[PDB]
């Protein structure tokens, strides 16, 4: 069977990287009138991409045919899947032609199709490496257009070829960017503010004079932490590097920062997502009695990952470390209320319980309305997840939340809910245990009502690295 055969033959060409027997075979197939399928134009479209860029010569085949071969699957409307968009980029990457890049991503449009963030950043990247800040507009006006949100590698290529070509108003913008989609920044994106805020063309922008009302009602309208009216003050910024005290104020300025609100319907939409995503992977029955459980039992101040409690810096599981936590959650509830304790039925029943003491505390616990056993097979984050924000409480974990399940909550909502409702544990040898609570103010880039700015790096654990901020303040 003649399709059956090019897969083959393809698959075949190339584990062997034979682009130049992938193009006589994908021309062989249209002098014989066979359809070339979905699949046989990712190969296609793959093999091509080993190919490379030509410096001693005018480009080569495969990477040139390759747009060619591209351009022809959505002249024959068949449907692109995710390898598509993958092998389409890498294409764009190793020609690394900006302009034909974009080209593709254009194709995709005209045809009814949903380009990807990956296809975007070979035009974006492209067009920013060459200095082009007007196409790189262009290409970002376009990823607005489709909805393709960017991430911070486009924030910050867009913010060095705004600084590159001393456009004040789309450093702001982009600044703004960061702080509404990214909250924290990469070390990279740190010193590139660093280096805006020293430099001669945010010395000389800003405005002696201003509405205070108009400032004042747009932090209002924002939500708090902000204001969007553009660079304020004059004159030379004082940059320094400095920390917050656990207060949120700035050991450089002293500014206070702001603890920025939640809106309580945003919290009910990622509730919905979240059950809906869990219904998905879970046993939709076990989620559904967890569910119907939950809503004869609490209320709750607190729920306990049990399973990162007894394991988090331990060689075994440790019913001590369990244990020690719901009584330290018991202690700081105002109504000494027990903590909602999320473990597997197989802890409950195996291994921390040989000792039987231990054994009889946990149906204590369960007994109390204070322990949900979950079924083996079963994922518990989707459970203590679920409780925490159903129970508007903390969630007591040490879990980084990195998992590929965490990345389908998105970067959004979900960072800000975690930083209001997560507590950690930490030791020391001199101390014991001690619960570390949520931050009296909000870890995001700020823009004060005078135009003061403090950005904050990104980290992996806050705790245990001392978290470095920028402190931006008009020397005026
Ligand atoms: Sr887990
Ligand atoms: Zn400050």
């Amino acid at each position: 069977s003649p399709e059956a055969l090019l897969k083959q033959k393809l698959d075949m060409c190339s584990k062997k990287g034979d682009v130049l027997e992938a193009l006589r075979l994908y021309d062989e197939a249209r002098r014989n009138g066979v359809q070339l399928s979905q699949y046989h134009y990712n190969v296609l479209l793959y093999v091509c991409s080993l190919a490379e860029a030509a410096t001693e010569s005018s480009p080569n085949p495969g990477l040139s045919r390759g747009f060619d071969i591209f351009k022809q699957m959505i002249v024959d409307k068949v449907v692109p899947n995710e390898a598509t968009f993958t092998n389409g980029a890498r294409l764009a990457v190793a020609k690394d032609d900006p302009e034909m890049a974009f080209d593709m991503v254009k194709q995709m449009k005209a045809f009814g199709i949903q380009p990807r963030l990956r296809s975007y950043g070979p035009a974006l990247f492209g067009f920013c490496r060459k200095g082009d800040a007007d196409k790189a507009y262009e290409v970002d006006a376009h990823m607005v257009e489709s909805e393709v949100v960017p991430e911070e590698p486009e924030l910050a290529a867009l913010l060095k070829v705004s600084m590159d070509t001393k456009n004040a108003d789309k450093v702001y913008k982009t600044l703004q960017r960061l702080r509404d989609l990214v909250r924290q920044v990469s070390k990279s994106t740190f010193d590139m503010i660093e280096e805006w805020f020293k430099s001669e063309v945010a010395t000389k922008t800003g405005v002696k004079k201003w509405d205070v009302k108009k400032i004042r009602d747009a932090v209002v309208s924002g939500g708090g932490g902000w204001h969007g009216q553009g660079w304020l003050g004059t004159g030379k910024w004082n940059v320094k590097r400095t920390e917050m005290d656990e207060n949120g104020v700035c050991k450089c300025c002293k500014e206070k920062l702001v603890c920025i609100d939640i809106n309580p319907v945003e919290t009910e939409t990622f509730a919905a997502s979240l059950t809906r995503l869990a219904c998905e992977r879970e046993v939709k029955a076990n989620f559904n009695q967890f569910q119907e459980w939950l809503e004869r039992h609490g209320p709750f101040d607190a729920v306990i990952d049990g399973a990162n409690m007894g394991l988090v810096n331990q060689r075994s599981f440790s019913f001590f470390q369990l244990n020690n936590t719901v009584q330290r959650c018991q202690q700081i509830s105002p109504s000494k209320r027990l903590p909602l304790v999320i473990l597997h039925k197989s802890r409950v029943n195996g291994g921390p319980a040989t000792y039987p003491k231990n054994r009889a505390l946990l149906e204590k616990w369960k007994n109390a309305g204070a322990l949900y056993a979950t079924p083996p097979g079963s994922n518990d984050d989707w459970y203590w997840l679920y409780a925490a924000v159903s129970c508007k409480c903390l969630l007591v974990t040490n879990d980084e939340m990195r998992d590929h399940l965490f990345q389908l909550l998105g970067n959004s909502f979900f960072p800000r809910w975690k930083e209001k409702h997560q507590v950690r544990i930490s030791v020391t040898r001199e101390d014991g245990l001690k619960l570390n609570m949520p931050p009296p103010y909000s870890i995001v880039i700020q823009e004060s009502e005078d135009g003061t700015w403090h950005v904050p790096m990104s980290v992996e654990d806050d705790l245990q690295t001392s978290r470095q901020w920028l402190c931006a303040k008009r020397s005026k």
